């Protein structure tokens, strides 16, 4: 059996990545591969416990389900990766966010690296994040939105609250921008909500800021979010506040998987 | 503490690979590197028993085979960051180590490398099933015109696997100047006549990686130096050998086929 030889970014898409922040991949997974990944999602939201957040969200998917331990593995995502952070990866952190058709929330805006730095003591943003498309992204389900360009003034403030880590993944954010720091942000650079069919793959740098709008449309966004940090990044688990299922511990590099008879 | 990130080959480097068989990157290791292998490589002659080869005309060392499995230094050099993202990359997988040697060619007295093309032993001696690996050889000296480079057909890759006179049953006879499988006479001076010769030349520190099935050769060292090469065989996971075909051990032919990962940049 053969699996397809891996097939990694070109040189422009790499640059693209680097400027902007984000880069689209359209149709890597097909209709039966996503179907696949929305039942197992399915049964991560009803069986999660308290890796489920109240459904916006479910957490840590690929350290107890088979099938997202091999996604996070796969030829079309593992290489890339690699390319991109040009080293070794593992998981840092893996999420399902359903952004529900009717009554789907904010994401107001955020670095994830603020966030990972701060909570989970990631050294640096040698990290970047994998956002699978489970359904049609357009301008109406809320998009992910990002400014472009804006990961390359690295962190920038934002204030705390909570002694805690239980504010870190509501609607209400634990280091959010202000408006006018965004602004700012948004009078120089732009704003972008990359769209894509079912099956495409949006990359994004962990110092990217970014957001999503309320879901409008009677069409939901499901992501599959599967963030890749660096072996040589691993985060101090000395700083480290959280669980296992927000931030790994396990820095073992991945493996790609490989065409079995099972 | 730091390794620098993962360096690739830029897309004209991989066409050049991938068009001649075969491609030099010069100063890969610097001298203190180097002169840590070449010592690591002294110790393995020396100590090495049935892993070593000797020149028919001398008891002076021809080949030491396997150095990866029984030196930590060889261990850990097969997962380089400056080696194993390209392997990785020309590859197009995860990869494994299938064949480690050190062909220490002396100053006066190397003998011939006759014409071959690796894939042919490793496909019919331990069950390579397609020709996807690659051999990388880490210039332990300055690699000149005189001390009996590796030379190549460039392109001589890409028309197969040519057809060669088997001589014996086994297999020791795969690592002398007296080859198993080489090429026919005829079907040589057709390939030469289409597309010359290139004997590639480098630096102390550089490697010459070049393609499973690229016909090669060496002639003897004449010169007053010595061309010391550390070959590292990467073979893609998926193209794993068949070791239920597999006739020679461990050393020559590897049977582990875990995915090498990258050496980190520790505090020992
Ligand atoms: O807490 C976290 O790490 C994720 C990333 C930003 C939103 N929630
Ligand atoms: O026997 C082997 O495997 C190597 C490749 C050709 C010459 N010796
Ligand atoms: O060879």
């Amino acid at each position: 059996q053969i699996m397809e030889p891996h097939d990694t970014l070109s040189p422009a898409q790499v640059d693209e990545y680097r400027k902007n922040g984000f880069l689209v991949q359209e149709h890597v997974f097909d209709e039966e591969e996503i179907e696949l990944l929305r039942a197992e999602a399915a049964q991560e939201f009803a069986s999660g416990g308290e890796r489920v957040t109240v459904v916006r969200g479910v957490h840590g998917c690929h350290l107890y389900s088979e099938v997202f331990g091999r996604l996070v593995r796969s030829p079309r995502l593992l290489p890339i990766a690699r390319q991109l952070l040009r080293d070794d990866v593992y998981v840092h952190q893996f999420k399902i966010n359903a952004k529900r058709a009717f009554k789907g929330e904010v994401w107001e805006w955020h670095q994830d690296y603020t966030f990972w730095h701060h909570e989970d003591g990631m050294p640096a943003p040698r990290a970047l994040s994998a956002a699978i498309f489970l359904d049609e992204v357009t301008e109406f389900n809320g998009p992910l939105t990002f400014v472009p360009g804006g990961h390359g003034s690295g962190m920038i403030d934002a204030d705390v609250k909570g002694e805690g880590w239980a504010n870190t993944l509501t609607a209400s954010l634990k280091y959010s921008l202000d408006v006018e720091t965004m602004r700012g942000l948004i009078e120089r650079n732009g704003m972008v909500a990359p769209k894509g069919p079912r099956g495409s793959v949006l990359w994004f740098d962990a110092n990217i800021p970014h957001s999503s709008v309320p879901n409008i449309s009677p069409f939901d966004r499901g992501l599959v979010l599967i963030t890749y940090n660096s072996v040589e990044n691993k985060t101090d688990v000395t700083r480290g506040t959280r669980p296992e299922w927000l931030a790994a511990r396990d820095f073992t590099p991945l493996t790609a998987l490989q065409a079995t008879s099972f």
